[PDB]
């Protein structure tokens, strides 16, 4: 007799699933959680989902958010997509679970909930739930104006945590003890989550990996620009921000999907997109942010709730692991450094183009001595890229939140390396270029064919949903009881205590005075952060 829950929407039928230790849980996937954003609710902020008639089928995953794969090369999925996906292995409204929420990575451009697999996490007392939120265009539009103030897709993720908070205890969830998680584009989502209004009182607690609201990639300085540009491309006549909007509105979804990759210096290899978060116009109606976040953040204006995040040893495999994919790739880095720099390091729009000449050969300096891009100075590349695009504002994250919050503020270096690596996939190979972006990640979750069952991974793995566990019920996280105890960050510290984890039975703590090279990078005159105006 499958699994049936209701909930305020109406009747669930999940499928049983097995954990990977054994164990029986529910399985509620494709779940509506707002009106499908389509027609005149394209570009629009989730709508409120009528009730349904009779059972729902809830025993698979439905389809993502209509995106631009970049691994594929084509556009998938469906305007119809807004689905949450809860997993219990105690299905009964008194159990009080601790309960996982997963915010999806690829960087806003592409990626599912339903790729997350909770198979392991099920071993474990809590509800985990995934979920999809609006990418690319249809999820970040914004005109800077009434006809698109933007972040429709982060308001899809507050609208997603409203639905846990209001139905997660008929899944035997604890509404008070919301973890909310997330990598990549979801790592700096968890960290807009501390910064909005909309979602204040609706997380316990945060765990950002290897990803912060801070980093360029993750903001829209000149969401205009990138809309006038879109809706031209399209063939849509440029005009009123309302006749942009509006011709956007009645093309398909998937040609308005498709054409951001043919945008003026689109992200090199199409690992990020300039459809990303913003700053909404002042006096927008149930705003998600009207602020810039480093401003929202040294005010203090954090949730006071405690926070892990983290890094990997090799971050910049996202994205120089796609370099590997074509041999002519680090040629032409080499050739074209100088006009490529601003792109593949993400200050396209928070630098004056008459200073990227001068940035590049900094960047250049520093990290590869000045050598040409190759296979020999392919691991500098790495370290720049995450040192950028990653680590720094992880490290800025930690620090300001440690400072500010009052509350138990963690953080971690991975730099263990299993069987398999994201590296593989984006690079096409079986080659080690260290620990990748989501390395740590794919520990915690199966995502497809990066699931390894050797002992030293199946002992990560343990050691993970050990500090996820360990954080949502005492609050003091613990990977294993012969690890060193996980010291916070010092609030107002210019030191940053962090856990440097080589493999799950060797972790020590550590400390960095420059996490991630902050120094240099905040050195080259990024109209970012410290250095912002309007
Ligand atoms: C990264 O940063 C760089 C540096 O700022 C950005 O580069 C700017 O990119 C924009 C385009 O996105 C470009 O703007 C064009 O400037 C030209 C000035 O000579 C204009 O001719 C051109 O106008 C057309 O396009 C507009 C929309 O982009 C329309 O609103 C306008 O009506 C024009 O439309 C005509 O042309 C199109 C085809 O282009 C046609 O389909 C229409 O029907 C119509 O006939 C733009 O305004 C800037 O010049 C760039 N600046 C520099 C210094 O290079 C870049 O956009 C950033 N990229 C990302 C991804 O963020």
């Amino acid at each position: 007799s499958k699994p049936v829950v209701r909930v305020t929407q109406g009747v669930l039928q999940g499928s049983w699933k097995v954990s990977t230790h054994g164990r029986t849980y529910a399985s509620f996937e494709g779940v509506p959680y707002a009106r499908p954003p389509v027609g005149k609710y394209r570009f629009r902020e989730p709508q409120h989902l009528k009730p349904w008639a009779g059972v729902w089928d809830a025993s698979k995953t439905l389809p993502q958010c209509l995106q631009w794969d970049p691994f594929q090369q084509e556009v998938s999925g469906s305007e119809n997509c807004l689905y949450i996906n809860v997993h219990t292995p105690k299905l009964s409204a008194g159990a009080s679970l601790p309960v996982v929420v997963f915010i999806h990575g690829g960087a806003f451009m592409y990626g599912a909930g339903s790729l997350y697999d909770v198979s392991h996490l099920m071993d474990r007392d809590v509800v985990a739930v995934t979920f999809n939120y609006r990418l690319g265009p249809l999820g970040f539009l914004s005109t800077g104006d009434e006809s698109a103030p933007g972040n429709a897709g982060l308001k899809d993720q507050a609208f997603a945590l409203q639905w846990v908070k209001n139905n997660v205890m008929m899944f035997g969830g604890n509404p008070d003890s919301v973890t909310l998680t997330g990598c990549s584009a979801g790592g700096a989502s968890v960290h807009y989550h501390y910064l909005s209004p909309l979602s204040k009182g609706n997380f316990a607690r945060g765990i950002a990996f290897s990803g912060a609201a801070f980093a360029s990639w993750t903001h829209a300085v000149k969401p205009l620009q990138n809309a006038r540009s879109l809706a031209a491309i399209v063939g849509c006549p440029t005009g009123t921000n309302r006749e942009l909007v509006d011709c956007l509105k009645y093309r398909p979804a998937e040609v308005v999907v498709g054409a951001q990759i043919e945008m003026l210096e689109f992200p090199y290899q199409q690992m990020f997109t300039p459809f990303t978060p913003t700053v909404e116009p002042q006096g927008t109606r149930d705003a998600f942010l009207t602020q810039y976040p480093f401003l929202v953040a040294q005010a203090g204006g954090m949730h006071k709730v405690p926070l892990i995040t983290s890094v990997t040893s090799e971050e910049g495999l996202y994205p120089a692991a796609v370099y590997q994919k074509s041999p002519d790739t680090l040629a032409y880095l080499e050739a074209n450094w100088d006009q490529l720099a601003s792109n593949i390091f993400e200050y396209n729009d928070t630098l004056p183009v008459n200073q990227r000449a001068g940035v590049a050969a900094k960047i250049k300096q520093r990290y590869l001595g000045n050598k040409p891009v190759s296979q020999e100075t392919y691991p500098q590349l790495v370290q720049a890229l995450g040192d950028r695009l990653f680590a720094v504002d992880v490290g800025k994250l930690a620090q300001i939140h440690a400072r500010h919050s009052g509350q138990p503020t963690y953080l971690y270096r991975y730099s263990f390396r299993g069987e398999k690596s994201l590296s593989n996939m984006m690079a096409s190979n079986d080659k080690n270029y260290g620990v990748s972006h989501a390395d740590d990640i794919f520990h915690i979750f199966k995502f497809p064919s990066l699931s390894s069952t050797s002992s030293e991974d199946v002992r990560m793995t343990e050691a993970l949903i050990d500090m996820i566990y360990s954080f949502s019920t005492t609050g003091n996280p613990k990977l294993t009881n012969e690890a060193p105890v996980w010291t916070p960050v010092t609030p107002g510290s210019a030191e940053l205590s962090y856990l440097e984890i080589a493999s799950p039975s060797r972790m020590e703590m550590k400390s960095s005075s420059d996490f991630g090279h902050r120094s240099f990078w905040d050195s080259l005159g990024f109209v970012e952060n410290e250095n912002y105006r309007h």
